[PDB]
């Protein structure tokens, strides 16, 4: 094919810096491969930072575009998953997220976003709040939306890396079952 490559700048936290994948593993260096199928030679700027959260994102967005030698065709924008890990106010998080897209539309560069989901931890009425965020940014922005990221995840527990394991209530009190002989044991006697 004719020509430089497109440029696209992926925008997010550890799902596109690949925590926890070998080199070129990561989702935008395989959806840099996978666009060649539709006829596009794409450069995908990796600006995927683990650990970041809207808030993040919001301090560093500007700079991340000026650092760009070439400026973005499309920015795809991937936030929002931290700040449930965190638990913060899903408001504050669509706040961030509505000023990480109002400085990619004063520079005109397209956006995508990736849409995240609340998993049940924290409840019907936190979960409702923050999935309902993406929507209303892609409508006010005039963003297109992937509303439901991970959904080809969701399902396939075997296409998910064993990392953090978190026990829930009852897992804590199954561990202090297996566990307190030997703390009383452990302990001096009075």
């Amino acid at each position: 094919s004719m020509g430089e490559s497109r440029v696209i700048l992926a925008f997010g936290d550890s799902l596109f810096a690949g925590y926890g994948l070998d080199k070129g593993e990561s989702y935008p260096a395989k959806l840099e491969t996978a666009l060649r199928s539709h006829g596009i030679n794409a450069r995908i700027i990796n600006a995927g930072v683990s650990g970041d959260t809207t808030a993040a994102g919001l301090q560093r967005i500007k700079f991340v575009l000026d650092s760009q030698p070439d400026k973005p065709e499309l920015a795809i924008v991937e936030l929002g998953g931290n700040d449930l890990l965190r638990g913060l106010s899903p408001a504050e998080a669509r706040q961030n997220l509505s000023g990480i897209l109002e400085e990619l539309q004063r520079r005109k560069i397209p956006i995508l976003l990736m849409g995240m989901r609340a998993p049940p931890n924290l409840g019907a009425k936190y979960q409702r709040e923050f999935d309902g965020i993406y929507p209303y940014l892609a409508e006010k922005y005039d963003a297109k939306l992937v509303p439901f990221f991970l959904e080809a995840v969701a399902d396939r527990p075997d296409l998910i890396q064993k990392d953090h394991v978190h026990p829930t209530a009852r897992g804590v009190e199954e561990l202090v079952s297996a566990t307190s002989n030997a703390v009383a044991k452990a302990l001096p006697a009075k």
